């Protein structure tokens, strides 16, 4: 690597977070998680620590047979599932259906009429119209669906079917990863938003009576920062993003991490560098000066550049810029600075959860299931994230996994849990 321009590095170094900074954040997050779990303070807590009712012990045992409906981009899978017996066997049969142009381009109602017709055909094929099966949705993308399907089934009026509430995406991640690795007790998403769930000791889940076993808690930790917990770490860019957001003052933690805001943060950093005459010869394009024009996907593409600067040039050319080679290199480092800080901030949260779990259970081996566009698509984000988390979690051995599509059985397990939960809750 070349000797970087000192004045650029001074600006980009603003994003640095030292171990002590992350430990401070981690401790603050842990106090907010405490606040969310306790009966006395839950109502006012910003980090809600929602009980998911997904317990460490099997429940809804009367749910044996169910449907799982996996929504892809332009097709879907209907799957009939039987969960049986000491670890669960997940027995399946399924069918892929292509969504025709007709059904994909009309109203959501018409689309779900078509989906319902396919379910009907599927149940006819497998001679299952004698049962009112529960159905859970899963998503495998490269108005809400529960309601649309519920309405469409009512519309048909020929077979009865319950559509169960979906679990949170973090919970779905944990469950699907658990299918592959039974030490998975944490689910996390780093996509457009950022969130985590984990298996909390029932004694600490004060919102649900009982001290036996564990229950998954959905932290909804994106809301962290409400009372200034992150203020000392906020940069001018963060303040601007927040001020122009739909919910100023809220979701400040998520605003530091999520793909919703990452590109915009980079844009503002680039404009700062332009204003200081360190980038594009002090001349920004009209596109560069337009809110939202630097898409988060551009950040990942810039960091994917192989060294020839062609990926970076193509992004910047699209923005009406004619970057020099130095301009391209600076943009890469600006992207790296923002994404690294996101990884650092995210690691403080997960570290807080993991260290809490270790002390609640009193060295800990644990698997963390992770999904989301940023974690998956962003070059080296997961690697930087992993390294930081591990640095903050001494005496824990953390394995990170991503759900493998496989034969859809991980997704089937998500639906099993969703259906069993709905049964347990009297829905
Ligand atoms: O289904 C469960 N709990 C429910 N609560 C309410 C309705 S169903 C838990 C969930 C898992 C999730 C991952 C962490 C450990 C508990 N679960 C899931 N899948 C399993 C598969 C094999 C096995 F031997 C046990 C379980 C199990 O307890
Ligand atoms: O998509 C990841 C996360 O985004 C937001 O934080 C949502 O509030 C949360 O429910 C979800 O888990």
């Amino acid at each position: 690597k070349p000797m970087p321009l000192t004045l650029v590095e001074q600006i980009l170094a603003e994003f640095q977070l030292q171990e002590e900074d992350l430990k401070k954040v981690m401790r603050r997050m842990q106090k907010e998680m405490d606040r969310g779990l306790r009966l006395e303070t839950h109502e006012e807590a910003s980090v809600k620590m929602l009980p998911t009712y997904v317990r460490s012990t099997p429940e809804g045992s009367e749910v044996g047979d169910f449907l799982s409906l996996d929504l892809g981009g332009t097709n879907f899978r209907v799957m009939l599932v039987k969960v049986g017996e000491g670890q669960w066997s997940v027995k399946t049969k399924h069918q892929m259906y292509s969504i025709p142009e007709d059904a994909m381009t009309g109203t959501a109602e018409m689309l779900f009429d078509y989906i319902s017709e396919c379910i009907s055909d599927f149940l006819d094929k497998h001679q299952m119209k004698h049962k009112k099966l529960p159905l859970g949705f899963t998503f495998s993308f490269p108005n809400n669906v529960v309601g649309l399907l519920r309405d469409a089934i009512k519309r048909r009026g020929d077979f009865e079917m319950d559509v169960v509430a979906m679990v949170n995406d973090t919970v779905a991640t944990m469950i699907s990863c658990y299918y592959e690795d039974h030490q998975c007790e944490v689910g996390m998403i780093v996509g457009t938003g950022c969130n985590a769930c984990y298996m909390e000791e029932m004694q600490n889940v004060e919102l649900v009576e009982g001290d036996e076993g564990r229950m998954c808690v959905n932290t909804e930790w994106g809301a962290f920062g409400d009372s200034g917990e992150l203020d000392e770490f906020l940069l001018e860019y963060d303040r601007l993003v927040d001020e122009s957001s739909a919910n100023p003052g809220q979701q400040l933690y998520e605003k530091l991490i999520g793909g919703k805001y990452m590109g915009e943060l980079v844009r503002l950093v680039l404009l700062r560098l332009v204003d200081e005459n360190l980038l594009f010869h002090g001349e920004a394009s009209e596109q560069l000066r337009t809110r939202g024009a630097f898409e988060t996907r551009f950040v990942s593409q810039v960091e994917s550049d192989t060294g020839d600067r062609k990926q970076i040039y193509n992004i910047l050319s699209t923005l009406g810029l004619r970057p020099s080679t130095t301009d391209c290199d600076i943009v890469r480092r600006a992207c790296e600075s923002v994404s690294t800080r996101a990884a650092h901030m995210c690691s403080a949260g997960l570290a807080g959860v993991i260290n809490r779990m270790r002390e609640s259970r009193s060295v800990m081996r644990i698997t963390v299931g992770v999904d989301g566009s940023v974690y998956k698509l962003h070059p080296s984000f997961k690697e930087r994230f992993h390294a930081s988390v591990r640095r903050l979690t001494p005496s824990c051995e953390i394995t990170f996994i991503e759900s493998e599509e496989g034969s859809g059985r991980g997704a089937a397990l998500v639906s099993a849990v969703a259906c069993k939960k709905a049964c347990m809750l009297g829905q």
